[PDB]
Order: C-alpha cells, then structure tokens, then sequence
C-alpha cells in the first residue's frame, strides 16, 4: 500500500522531444511521425513580444530559418506552418520512435503528467491538474516552452498540454496540442490574470477514499448529508459545487471501501468545518485535491501500461 | 518557477524492466546486459515464507524453472547466482537497451525515483527519499517487488533500490542491487518493525531556500541563532541535528538568496515552535523534508540529463 503523487512513466514521451531554435530563440518541440509541434513564439524576438503580429513575422521566415535538432542529430524542415498558437514544422525524417498518440482537450478537475524539458532534453517529471481558472500549478524554467503533458491509456499517449507562459502567482498556461489556449490567455507580454480558483471538490473525495483503502479512517465520522447541505458549507469554502454526475463518478470507490459517497461528504464537511488540528491524511496536512477518482483507482488496482 | 516533487525521466530504466516467473510466483526483474537481477524470494513458495532456508530452495532449481520475459519476447536463462538477497540469472541476450548504469548505496536522507512495475510494466513514476530508519515511504502493491529505485547523473542511471516487502503502517523495505538491506530487516515473513523516523532537517531547510527562490518569503524573520540553539529546539521536535557539514551543504543556496544558513535556521526555529497557523509555504501545510539541496538546485536551475 501506500499513497504518491504517481507520474505516468516518461518514456514514450521523451523519444518524441527535440530543440527548436529560430534566430535567437531556442525551446522544446514535439516530434511525431514528420511533423515538429512547438509554440509559435519561437519566430519572436525579445522586442516583437510586447504586440507580435504573428503572421507577419511568420511570412518573414523560410524553412531553413527553423534548426531543429533530435539530440546529435539536425532535422530537415521542408514546410512550415502555424495553427493557432502552435508551429507545424513538416520535416523530412518520420520519428522512428513517435508512440501510437491522440491530441486531446482536457477539461478543468482531470491531471496530467508533466515532462519538462529544456534544449529537447527531459529534465524530470511530475504530475499535475488543469485548475478551475485553466492554469497549471507547473515548475517552469526558462526554456521549459514546448514542454507538453499528456496521460496513457495502456500504449496510447493523449497529449493535452503544451506550455507557453508563467502567469502572476507562478502558475502557468498553455494550449492544447492544436494550439489552442485553455483559459482567456493569449501568448503576448501584456499583464495578464488568471481567475479565482476553485477546490475540486470530486477529486478531494477521491482522496478521502484513498486514505480509507490505504488504512487511514480517523475523520470517518457517523453521519450522513445531502448535495443541498453539502454544497451549502462547501462554497462557503471556495469548493466547487458537488453534482449528481460527481457522485456516480465516486461509486467505484464508495463500493470498494463501504462508504456511501454522501457519508464520505459528511466526513468531509466536517473536516472543513473543523479543520485537521494537526493530523495528517496521507502524510498530508492540507486536503489534497490532484487525484481524480481515476487516478486513485490506477494507483490503489495497479494498472500498468 | 513553481516547485513540484519531481522525478526523474524514467525511460532509460523502462527499457530494463523484465518480468520473472518461478513456479508461482510472479514479479519484477532489472535486465542490465546479459544479467537479470530480481529479489531471491522469487522462488519461495507462500508456505516457504516464515522461515525460507534460500540456498536449499536454490540448489533444488535449475535455469529453466525461471521464466523471464522481456514484453512480447522470452529470454532464455543460461545460469543463475544468489548474491545475499538478490537472484542473478545470466540470460543468452545482452539488453540492447541498456543504459549506462552503476550500482550505488545511498544514505539516509538522500532521494530517488521509483518507477513502479507490475508483471514487468511500469505503472507510474514517483520521488522518495530514505528515511533514517531505512524505509521508504512508496506506493507498492502485489507483484510491484523487483521495482527499483535511481537518480540519473548526465546520462548514467545510479540504480540505489530494489523493492521487497512492506512494513507496518505501510512503508517500504528494500535493498541496494546487491543485495543488501537498507536496515535491519530480513526477506522473511516474521514480525518486523520499523524503528524511529526523524525529520531530515537539512532538507527541510533547503526546501525553505526553495520556497524564497520562487517567492514565498513570509516566513522569514530576522533574528539569527547558533547550531546550539537550533540542535536544542530541533531535537524536542524530532529533527536531525544539524552539524557544519550541513551548514556547508547549503552554502550554495545561501549564496544564491543571500540569507545565512543560520538565520534560515533561525525562521526555522520559529516555524517549528509557533506553527504555520493556516499558511502554507510552496502549496504544503507542512515543513517539507523530501528535497534535498540537490534537488532544490536541480530544479530551479534547470539541470537536464
Ligand atoms: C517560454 O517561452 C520559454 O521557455 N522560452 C524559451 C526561453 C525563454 C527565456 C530564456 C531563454 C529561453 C517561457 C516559459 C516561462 C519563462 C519562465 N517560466 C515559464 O514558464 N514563456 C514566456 O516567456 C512567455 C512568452 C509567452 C508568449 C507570451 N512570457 C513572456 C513575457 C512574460 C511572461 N510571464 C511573466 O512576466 O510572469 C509574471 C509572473 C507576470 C512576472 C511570459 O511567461
Ligand atoms: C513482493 O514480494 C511482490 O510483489 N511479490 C509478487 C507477488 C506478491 C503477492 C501476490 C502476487 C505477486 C511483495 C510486495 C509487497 C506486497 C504488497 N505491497 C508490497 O510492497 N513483498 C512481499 O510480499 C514480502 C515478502 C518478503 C520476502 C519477505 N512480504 C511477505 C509477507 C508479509 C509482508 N508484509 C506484511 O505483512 O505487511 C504488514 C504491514 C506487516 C502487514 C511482505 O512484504
């Protein structure tokens, strides 16, 4: 048993990462079969960041403007092109080792691993959640652009995230792979907010029910509520409001352990409403809300890929 | 910026990982050139595990009662070894994929990577560190022993543990790729316990160097002390006492902040006797203890392998 903030392993992921540099940008790109996905703001200079007009600064450019390098190797770039946010860079070498992959759209609540790189090299890897406010809580670096996240689903990789910028608080955005910004950014220098964020409040539950399966129960308590007075105390507290479709997606837990899922949220309501008074759930003193309800099933089963 | 617990890319270590089967018994093996090294009670049966005598379980064995099957393929054993509580079973194919490696023992204190494994895959990827009474704090389930643990240097993989058994109140036990346990503990199935953890003060420390590094800076005050009167207020908490070989450790840190190791000492002082009050330092609700000074420069550096 036990309880980790679980990565996906990285392999797959790192086989596809490679430097792009252009003029006097250098970042990371995503090399599938022949085709480099990097941010578009590679073609910027210090000064074009303020206001680029990016198709402008693109038509300026040629393929051989683009030096993409996979380790020792230099890649060939024989066409261009640039998708909302991100650079399609057509080189003439398929990836021997793109995996079986899919471009998905994650939404606020679900996780992801994070590969972060710089210079096309892997740095490490950890794990992390689209926030209610569609920022990340990462650890970026300069030169950690182009750094994607993505899940596996048994030998597919879904990428769902490519990284472009440090908003204030240190948080982070980034698109989709189709370059697409989660959140109302845009990848200018311009002062920027992110939202107010929310507790996912599905995904603490989930946790709550890893602690049960792993042994720790001491915030079991004996009563019971409803959605209505759930959610009464749990705005109160800047949770997100529990839904019917938050519940089903808890049945498998609730049926594993015993516990019906409106018991758990009792628990639940009590611990914010009274705080841990300095006990641990999980070697945690705060209430954990990055594991989604399948996360802690993958973890508690042990589904490999 | 951002702070994350962070692991290591797992690839080059995913492409070592085999499964072992002998007679019921199934888990996880490290292929590393024509050797594949796996926990020795592979060959026990659930009746030989109170007191296994393991080289008379061993001479009865002959290469082919143990299976290894690298994914789709099966590799065929052409001898086998016992080196105190790993099995070594010379195979007629070197790993192709073998990286460069060595075999290292760590401290308590320091950290690795786990990746975990099932029947020869990996589940997930996760950091810990060794605890001064030689466990770990994992997530490890049926069939994960044989995983391993590794920190990566350039391109060299340092492969430090290798899982076997779990311990009361669900930590970990396990040895170095030789062989040996870390701690007092045996391959059997006896009552075992782990002794009296302490927190790793000079980790906690740098990790407060980190949080300062990336902007959360509301803990420092500004009284300084001495190695004497942190030793007195750490050890009534439980703390490692702090020596001048840690001092000098976090001389780097220092430097890049500019605040004394001592007066650091000194905010810790004050966090461990007045408590954090409902604030958090880098997202935590606690002091921390997990990242060592290495790691804390690893990161917010940007050091790649
Ligand atoms: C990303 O572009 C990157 O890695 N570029 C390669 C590179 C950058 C700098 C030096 C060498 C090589 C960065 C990633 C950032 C940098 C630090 N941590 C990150 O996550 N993304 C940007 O720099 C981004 C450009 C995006 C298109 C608009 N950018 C530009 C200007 C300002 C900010 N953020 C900022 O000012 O942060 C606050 C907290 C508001 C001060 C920004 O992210
Ligand atoms: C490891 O051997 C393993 O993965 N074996 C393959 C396998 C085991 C069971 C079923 C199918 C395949 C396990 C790993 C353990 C199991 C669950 N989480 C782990 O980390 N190691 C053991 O089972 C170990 C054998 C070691 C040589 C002595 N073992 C045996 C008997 C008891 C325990 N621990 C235990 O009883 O835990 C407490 C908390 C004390 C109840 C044990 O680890």
């Amino acid at each position: 048993s036990g309880f980790r903030k679980m990565a996906f392993p990285s392999g797959k992921v790192e086989g596809c990462m490679v430097q792009v540099t252009c003029g006097t940008t250098t970042l990371n790109g995503l090399w599938l079969d022949d085709v480099v996905y990097c941010p578009r703001h590679v073609i910027c200079t210090s000064e074009d960041m303020l206001n680029p007009n990016y198709e402008d600064l693109l038509i300026r450019k040629s393929n051989h403007n683009f030096l993409v390098q996979a380790g020792n190797v230099q890649l060939r770039v024989i066409g261009h092109s640039m998708q909302n946010c991100v650079l399609k860079l057509k080189v003439d070498t398929a990836n021997p080792k793109t995996p079986k992959y899919k471009f998905v759209r994650i939404q606020p609540g679900q996780t992801f691993s994070v590969l972060a790189c710089y210079n096309g090299s892997p740095s490490g890897v950890y794990q992390c959640a689209m926030r209610h406010n569609f920022t990340i809580k990462g650890s970026f670096l300069n030169g950690s652009c182009g750094s994607v996240g993505f899940n596996i689903d048994y030998d597919c990789v879904s990428f769902c995230y490519m990284h472009h910028m440090e908003l204030p608080t240190g948080v982070h955005a980034g698109t989709d792979l189709e370059g697409n910004f989660y959140g109302p950014f845009v990848d200018r220098q311009t002062a920027q907010a992110a939202g107010t964020d929310t507790t996912i409040t599905v995904n603490v539950l989930a946790w709550l029910y890893a602690a049960v399966i792993n042994g720790d129960r001491w915030f079991l308590n004996r009563f019971t509520t409803t959605l209505n007075d759930f959610n009464l105390v749990a705005m109160k507290y800047n949770y997100e409001p529990l839904t019917q479709d938050h519940v089903d997606i808890l049945g498998p837990l609730s049926a594993q352990t015993g516990i019906a899922v409106l018991d758990m949220c009792a628990s639940l309501k009590e611990l914010l409403q009274n705080g841990m008074n300095g006990r641990t759930i999980l070697g945690s003193a705060l209430l954990e809300d990055e594991f989604t309800p399948f996360d802690v099933v993958r973890q508690c089963s042990g589904v490999t890929f």
